[PDB]
C-alpha cells in the first residue's frame, strides 16, 4: 500500500533522489512471474510495516531498457539502495532473506 509503481527511467531516477538518507528497496518483476505473483503481498505488506525504509516497484516488460542495465537476469529481483548508490541485492522469491536484507541495511 506504501509502494509506489515506477512506470518510467525518469521515476527511478527522482524516486532515489526524494529518499534522502532512507533506504531503497526495488522490486524487479512481471505480471507473468509466477514466484513474482507469490511474494507480492508479502512486499506490500512490509511497506506498511517500514516507514524508515522506500519501497519500489519496477515492471520489466515495460522496462526491458531499464531492468538490462540493472543486470536483471531473473525475477523477482531485489535491489536495496542508500544515497544514489546499490548497497546489496539478491534474486528469487524468499520472504525470510528480504525480510533480513531490510533489517541488515536499514
Ligand atoms: S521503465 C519504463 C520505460 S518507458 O515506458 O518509458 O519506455
Ligand atoms: S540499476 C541502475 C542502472 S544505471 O542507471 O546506474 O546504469
Amino acid at each position: 500500500t506504501m509502494v509506489k509503481q515506477i512506470e518510467s527511467k525518469t521515476a527511478f531516477q527522482k524516486a532515489l533522489k526524494a529518499a534522502g538518507d532512507k533506504l531503497v528497496v526495488v522490486d524487479f518483476s512481471a505480471t507473468w512471474c509466477g514466484p513474482c505473483k507469490m511474494i507480492k503481498p508479502f512486499f506490500h505488506s512490509l511497506s506498511e510495516k517500514y516507514s524508515n525504509v522506500i519501497f519500489l516497484e519496477v515492471d520489466v516488460d515495460d522496462c526491458q531498457d531499464v531492468a538490462s542495465e540493472c543486470e536483471v537476469k531473473c525475477m523477482p529481483t531485489f535491489q536495496f539502495f542508500k544515497k544514489g548508490q546499490k548497497v546489496g541485492e539478491f534474486s528469487g522469491a524468499n520472504k525470510k532473506k528480504l525480510e533480513a536484507t531490510i533489517n541488515k541495511l536499514v
